[PDB]
């Protein structure tokens, strides 16, 4: 068992706030924003040894990352950015930092009651996306 266990499972998006504005700040173009904003992803989180896998499945894109905490990796995001990512666990929160083109965005995942809350921040702009167990 690991503390990381509270995240494992299959999660469905139930609410989103400010995601269009977050996407604008990240640089996502109009058409991608509209279709991505409409997505209702399921997030599947699993752990095998030291390797964590996060899959996001939707009608728009299916994406998957695997990683070890603290160990940088190259990632292609859903909006086709090529970023350098590092994911760590900080006080019970999964903190995902993406770096590209001299920019940075941070995505925090945390358990709050029966929800998995995803907070995405790009400069001044925060989007909050709430998932519940499928
Ligand atoms: O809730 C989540 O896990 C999060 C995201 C999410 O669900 N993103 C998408 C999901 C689908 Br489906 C399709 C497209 C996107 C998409 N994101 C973006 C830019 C903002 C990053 N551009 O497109 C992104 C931040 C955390
Ligand atoms: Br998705």
């Amino acid at each position: 068992g690991s503390h990381m266990d509270a995240f494992v499972g299959t999660w469905k998006l139930v609410s989103s706030e400010n995601f269009d504005d977050y996407m604008k700040e990240v640089g996502v173009g109009f058409a991608t924003r509209k279709v991505a904003g409409m997505a209702k992803p399921n997030m599947i989180i699993s752990v095998n040894g030291d390797v964590i896998t996060i899959k996001s499945e939707s009608t728009f894109k299916n994406t998957e990352i695997s990683f070890i905490l603290g160990q940088e990796f190259d990632e292609v995001t859903a909006d086709d950015r090529k970023v350098k990512s590092t994911i760590t666990l900080d006080g019970g929160v999964l903190v995902h930092v993406q770096k590209w083109d001299g920019k940075s965005t941070t995505i925090k995942r945390k358990r709050e009651d029966d929800k998995l809350v995803v907070e995405c921040v790009m400069k001044g702009v925060t989007s909050t996306r709430v998932y519940e167990r499928a």
